[PDB]
C-alpha cells in the first residue's frame, strides 16, 4: 500500500487541470530525504472530487498495483495523503507536462524520429507491464508525461513515463466510457469487465493515432451516440497524414481482442521501421 504523507507537509499552487472526477494542482511538499536532508519538493496533486469519495478504492488501487513495480517509464508516485476528508495522490512532479498538450505546442517541429522514439518508450512500459500481468487500462496522451525534451545539440532523444489510469473503466458511468472511444475498446463498451491485457493493445494504438496526430483527439466530431455506432460499424481510425506508424496503429485497433499483437512484436515492428 501506498505510504502516508501528512496534510500539513503539502502546499497546494495552481490548478494544472482536471481528471475524471479529479483536480490536479502543482505543489510542494516538505519532507525529510536521504541522510535526513530536508527538501521542499516539487509534486503533482491529484484529488479526487469531494462529491466522488466512493471511487477512493478504485481511485487508488491500479496505481498502487504499478507503484509496486519500479521502472524507469512508469510514473513515480511517492505517496497519498487521506487526512480529514481529502482522498490525494502525490506524484512526482514533471517540468514539461503531458503528452496530448505538448504534441499541439510542438507540433511544427515534432518529427518521425521523435516520434519513434517516444512509440518505443511506450511500448518498452507497456511490454513491462504485459510481462507483470498488470493491466493499465487507461493509455492515451494524457496519461504519458514528458520527463526531458529532445536535444539534437548533444544527441539526447526525449523521454516520457506512463503516468496512473485513474478511476477505473470498470466502475466509471456509461456515458463516460462512451466519451472515451476509441481509446476505450469495444469489448469493454459492450462489457466493461471484458478489461483484460488486450485492452491495452487497442489503446495503445489510439495513443499512437494521437502521437501522429498534432494533438487531434481521434473522432472529436463524433457525439457519443456516434462514437458508439462508429464501433457497431467496425470502423478504424483514418491514417494520420504522417502515416509511418498507420499499420502498427490499426494492428492493434484489431476488433478481435485474441488478434492484438504482443508488445514484443510490437517493439519488433517499431524498430524495423528506422
Amino acid at each position: 500500500v501506498f505510504h502516508k504523507i501528512r496534510n500539513e507537509d503539502l502546499i497546494f499552487n495552481e490548478s494544472l487541470g482536471q481528471g475524471t472526477f479529479t483536480k490536479i494542482f502543482k505543489g510542494v511538499r516538505r519532507e525529510v530525504g536521504d541522510y535526513g536532508q530536508l527538501h521542499e519538493t516539487e509534486v503533482l496533486l491529484k484529488v479526487l472530487d469531494k462529491a466522488h469519495r466512493n471511487y477512493s478504492e478504485s481511485f487508488f488501487e491500479a496505481a498502487s498495483m504499478m507503484s509496486k513495480l519500479s521502472h524507469k517509464h512508469l510514473v513515480l508516485n511517492y505517496g497519498v495523503c487521506v487526512c480529514g476528508d481529502e482522498n490525494i495522490l502525490v506524484q512526482e512532479f514533471v517540468k514539461f507536462g503531458s503528452l496530448d498538450t505538448y504534441l499541439k505546442k510542438n507540433k511544427n517541429c515534432i518529427n518521425i524520429l521523435w516520434k519513434l522514439e517516444v512509440a518505443k518508450q511506450l511500448a518498452a512500459a507497456m511490454h513491462f507491464l504485459e510481462e507483470n500481468t498488470l493491466i493499465h487500462g487507461n493509455v492515451c496522451a494524457k496519461n504519458i508525461l514528458l520527463i526531458r525534451e529532445e536535444d539534437r545539440k548533444t544527441g539526447n532523444p526525449p523521454f516520457i513515463k506512463l503516468s496512473d489510469p485513474g478511476i477505473s473503466i470498470t466502475v466509471l458511468p456509461k456515458d463516460i466510457l462512451q466519451e472515451r472511444i476509441p481509446w476505450v475498446p469495444p469489448e469493454c463498451i459492450e462489457n466493461p469487465k471484458n478489461l483484460n491485457l488486450a485492452t491495452d493493445k487497442w489503446s495503445f494504438g489510439t495513443t499512437l493515432w494521437e502521437i501522429c496526430s498534432g494533438g487531434d483527439k481521434p473522432l472529436s466530431a463524433l457525439d457519443s451516440q456516434r462514437k458508439l455506432q462508429f464501433y457497431e460499424d467496425r470502423h478504424q481510425l483514418p491514417a494520420p497524414k504522417a502515416a509511418e506508424l498507420a499499420n502498427l496503429i490499426n494492428n492493434c485497433m484489431d476488433y478481435e481482442p485474441d488478434h492484438r499483437p504482443s508488445f514484443r512484436a510490437i517493439i519488433r515492428d517499431l524498430n524495423s521501421l528506422f
